[PDB]
């Protein structure tokens, strides 16, 4: 919401914006609110689940997203050697 | 790397794996390398371009990816920061 994030021409680049909308836990409603509360990927992944719950307004979306952010490429690949 | 990372099913869950591969600056060679240096999205977005150049071995890929990680959804659109 700073001078750099406020788009004059207002195109909305379908790279990073769309990048959100394809993530589990994201809808356009909470994407736009997100978009105002986060910079991009870095800060999005830096945000806690609780922050996402505040932005998205649902712990469902927040958990889905937060979990997707933390799910290692080689995590779910295992079935549960260390049973949690 | 530990027993943690060792895939039982060796499925390689496509979701986050492919999530990398679609990012500008990511190729399978540097993705696999990344995959060994990065947990998931959070660590990727936490890593600096220095780290990316080390992992990917290319400054080109590192710069492309670093840019993508740190460019707000509307930042490319914002003519206040860049462009003419």
């Amino acid at each position: 919401m700073d001078s750099e994030t406020l788009p004059e021409s207002e195109k909305y680049n379908p790279g990073p914006q769309d990048f959100l909308l394809k993530m589990p836990g994201v809808n356009a409603k909470n994407c736009r609110s997100l978009m105002h509360h986060v910079k991009n990927i870095a800060e999005l992944a830096a945000l806690s689940q609780d922050e996402l719950t505040s932005i998205l307004g649902n712990a469902a979306n927040a958990k889905q997203l937060y979990d997707f952010i933390h799910t290692s490429f080689a995590e779910v690949v295992s079935k549960g050697k260390g049973k949690k």
